[PDB]
C-alpha cells in the first residue's frame, strides 16, 4: 500500500505521502493498476479537485525511509473536504493523528478492509519535528530564527542549529495554540494552551472585514495600521509609562480604540485585519514568554499554519519574544511548520 | 480644601471624596461659599450632569481619616468628559494617579494656583487596597470568593479574610490587563500585562455587534450563547481530549466556528456579545494562573472595572481558575474594584 501519514485537525488534513524512486523491474509489474492511477496522480499534479494543494517547496528528495529510497510529498486540504476524499478513497494501513482521528473514524472505517492507526497528537509533533530537523531541508537548515529582530535595516533570516534541540519550547498554532516543553526524545508534556489561535485571527478577521479567505486577510492586513483600532500606552500616558518601563508604542488595550463611535465609523478593514493579526499574535508571544520562563527553557519554536505565508506574524513574534524578555528568548522557526504531525504519523508505520 | 483622590484611566476617571461630618459651629462660619456649595452639591445629587455617578451603595460611613470623622464617597465619569469636569473647576491640592495624571497635567494646572501631585498608579493601587481591607466594608469584609465554584446549585459569594494578605497577586481589569506581585506592605512590582482586557471586551463587542453602552453589552452577552461563535474540544474531537484532560466543553478556538460563512450568517449579536466576553474572561484567567503559578503565589485579587456589575465574569473567573488549577488557586473579588488607585492618592495627601 502507498506510506501516508495524516493529520487531521479542526481546520485542515495535512497529509505527508512517501514516494518511492528505487523501483525496479520486477516491483513495477506487481505494482496493481490503481496503486499506479494513486502515484502518477499524485506527483502529476500540484492541485487536487478544487481545495487540495501539494506544497511542492516544502518536497524532500531522495530520502531514506524504512529501508527505501523515495521523495517525501507534503499535501494540504480542508477538514470540510474530508469526506470529498474518503469519497474518492471509496471509488491500506492509515496512520492518522489529530481530532480527526477520532471524530472521523468511522468514516475512515467506509473503506472496506482499511486498518485505521490513531496516534496520540503529542508523540506525532515531537517525534515528526525532531525526524525533520534530523534529515535536514534538502541539506539547509530545517530550523531559522529573525538575526536582529529589534532593528529592520537589519533583520535578516539566518539559520539555526538544532543538533541537541534538548530542552525546547514547542508552541503549535492551529485553530488554538498548545504549548509542549519537551526535555528529551522520550520526555515531554504539554504545558497549557489557549483558545486564541489562528481560528479566531480568521474568524474575528471575517466578521469585522468580510474576508474570505487566510491569505485575504493576511493581504489586507499588510495594508493596515492597528494603531488605529488599538490604544497604545501612549494614548494613556501621553508618552512612555517608564516607571514600568513600557514604551509609549506598546499596546495597552488591543482595539481599544473602537469603544468610541468616531473611531468605528473611521478605521479601514485593512486597519482591523491588522489590528486582529497584532492582537492574536501578541498573545500568542505572550503565554509563550511566561511558559518559557516557568519551565526554565530559553528556545521556543513556533509550528502550525497559523504562520503560513505570514511573515508579519513571524516577525512580530521574533520582535516581541527578543525586546520584552530583554533578550533572554530566541523565536525559533521551522521550514515544515504545518506538517510535523503528519510526519510523525506516517513514521509509526513499522509498528503495525 | 475639599480631600480628593482621582485616578485618571484610559476609559474612567475614578474620584474618591471624604466628607467631613465633625464640622463644629466655629468652622461651618469660616467655610467659603464655593467650599459649601461644593459638599452641598455632590452629597446631595448621585448623577453629576450628563455622566457622572456616585456609587451609594460603596460609601464608607463614619471614617476616621487624618484625624477627622467623615464619609468616604466613590465617583466616577468618562474620561472623554474630563474637559468639563476642569472647566467646572475653573468656574485645592490634588492628588491624581493614572495614566491621565500625567496626559492632563497642563490641563489641570490651568486651575489658577492648584497643585497637582502626580502619584504611581502601583503604590496607589496597592496603598488603597490594603487601606480598604483594613477599616473593612462598613463592617463587613470588603474580599469575597465564590465557594463551591464548581456546582452552580451550590455556588455562592462569601466572604473571605485577608488580615494576612501578603503574599498577593493582583490582577486589575481595566482598558487592559495589569498583574502585580505584592509580597508585603512596601515590597511589590508589576509582574507583567496584557492588552486583552475591558477595553477589548468593549471595543469588540461594539463592532460585532453596535452595542453603544458597556451596560448594555452585558445584557447581550446574557442572553447569547458563546458555543455558536468559539470552536470546542468536542468540535475538533467528537468529545473529551482525554489524553491531556481536556474536557469537550473547554473551548479550542474562540470565534473558530466563524470561519465558515453558513455559522457567521446565523450567528446571533447576543452570541457573538457572549464570546467576546469569554474569550477576554478566560485569556484574563489563564494569564492570572501562569503568572501565580511563576510568583509561587496562591491568592489572585481580580480589581477594575471590568468586572463592575458583571457577575457573568467574576463566575467564570471563579469557576475556571478552580477548574483548571486542581484547586490549587482560588480568585478573590473586591466590593470596591474599581477604586482603589483614587483611595490610594487620597492617602498621599499628608506628604505635600
Ligand atoms: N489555506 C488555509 N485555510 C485555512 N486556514 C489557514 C490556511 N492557511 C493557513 N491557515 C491558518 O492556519 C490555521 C490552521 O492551522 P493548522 O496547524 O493546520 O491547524 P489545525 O490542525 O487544522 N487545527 P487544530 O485542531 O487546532 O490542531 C488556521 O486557523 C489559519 O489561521
Ligand atoms: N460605565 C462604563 N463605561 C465604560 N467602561 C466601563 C463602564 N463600566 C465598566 N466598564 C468596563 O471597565 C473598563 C475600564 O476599567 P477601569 O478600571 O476604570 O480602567 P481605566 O482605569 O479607565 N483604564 P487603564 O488606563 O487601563 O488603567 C472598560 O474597559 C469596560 O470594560
Ligand atoms: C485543539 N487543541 C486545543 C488547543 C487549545 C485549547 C485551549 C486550552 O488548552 N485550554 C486549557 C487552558 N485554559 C484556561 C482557561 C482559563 C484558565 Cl483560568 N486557565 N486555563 C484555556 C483552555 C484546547 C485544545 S489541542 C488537541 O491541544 O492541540
Ligand atoms: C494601561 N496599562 C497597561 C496595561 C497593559 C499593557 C500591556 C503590557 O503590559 N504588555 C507587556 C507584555 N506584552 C508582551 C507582548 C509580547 C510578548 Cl512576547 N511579551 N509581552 C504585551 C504588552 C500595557 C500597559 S498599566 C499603566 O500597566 O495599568
Ligand atoms: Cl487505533
Ligand atoms: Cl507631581
Ligand atoms: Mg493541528
Ligand atoms: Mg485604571
Amino acid at each position: 500500500s502507498p506510506w501516508f501519514g495524516m493529520d487531521i485537525g479542526g481546520t485542515l488534513v495535512k497529509l505527508s505521502y512517501f514516494e518511492p524512486i528505487d523501483i525496479t523491474a520486477e516491483e513495477e509489474q506487481e505494482e496493481v493498476e490503481s496503486l499506479k492511477s494513486i502515484r502518477k496522480y499524485l506527483t502529476s499534479n500540484v492541485a487536487y479537485g478544487s481545495t487540495g494543494i501539494r506544497d511542492v517547496h516544502l518536497e524532500l528528495k531522495d530520502l531514506t525511509l524504512f529501508g527505501r529510497r523515495g521523495n517525501l510529498h507534503f499535501i494540504r486540504f480542508p477538514t470540510q473536504d474530508l469526506p470529498t476524499f474518503i469519497q474518492m478513497g471509496r471509488d491500506t494501513v492509515l496512520c492518522a493523528t489529530g481530532g480527526g482521528a477520532y471524530k472521523f473514524e468511522k468514516d475512515f472505517r467506509t473503506i472496506g478492509n482499511l486498518h485505521l492507526h490513531k496516534l496520540d497528537e503529542l508523540d506525532c509533533l515531537v517525534k515528526g519535528l525532531l525526524y525533520i530537523d534530523s534529515v535536514s531541508f534538502n541539506g539547509q537548515a530545517e530550523c531559522y530564527y529573525f538575526a536582529n529582530a529589534s532593528e529592520p535595516e537589519r533583520c535578516q533570516k539566518m539559520p539555526f542549529n538544532l543538533d541537541d534541540p534538548y530542552p525546547l519550547l514547542v508552541v503549535n498554532i492551529g485553530s488554538g495554540v498548545s504549548i509542549l516543553a519537551v526535555h528529551s526524545k522520550d520526555n515531554y508534556k504539554r504545558v497549557t494552551g489557549t483558545s486564541l489561535g489562528g481560528g479566531t485571527f480568521l474568524g474575528l478577521c471575517s466578521l469585522l472585514t468580510g474576508c474570505e479567505s487566510f491569505e485575504e486577510a493576511l493581504e489586507m492586513a499588510s495594508k493596515g495600521d492597528s494603531t488605529q483600532a488599538d490604544k497604545l500606552v501612549r494614548d494613556i500616558y501621553g508618552g512612555d509609562y517608564e516607571r514600568f518601563g513600557l514604551p509609549g508604542w506598546a499596546v495597552a488595550s488591543s482595539f481599544g480604540n473602537m469603544i468610541y463611535k468616531e473611531k468605528r465609523e473611521s478605521v479601514s478593514k485593512e486597519d482591523l485585519a491588522r489590528a486582529t493579526l497584532v492582537t492574536i499574535t501578541n498573545n500568542i508571544g505572550s503565554v509563550a514568554r511566561m511558559c518559557a520562563v516557568n519551565e526554565k527553557i530559553n528556545r521556543v519554536v513556533f509550528v502550525g499554519n497559523f504562520l503560513r505565508v505570514n511573515t508579519l506574524s513571524m516577525k512580530l513574534l521574533a520582535y516581541a519574544l527578543d525586546y520584552w524578555s530583554k533578550g533572554q528568548l530566541k523565536a525559533l522557526f521551522l521550514e515544515h511548520e504545518g506538517y510535523f504531525g503528519a510526519v510523525g504519523a506516517l513514521l509509526g508505520l513499522p509498528n503495525f
